[PDB]
């Protein structure tokens, strides 16, 4: 699968349909 390819907490590389909200992403480059 490709969902193990990003899982939205390692690379994701998105925004809305990524790993949830930026602040709510516990990531985003540290906002």
């Amino acid at each position: 699968e490709a969902e193990d390819l990003q899982v939205g907490q390692v690379e994701l590389g998105g925004g809305p349909g990524a790993g949830s909200l930026q602040p709510l992403a516990l990531e985003g480059s540290l906002q």
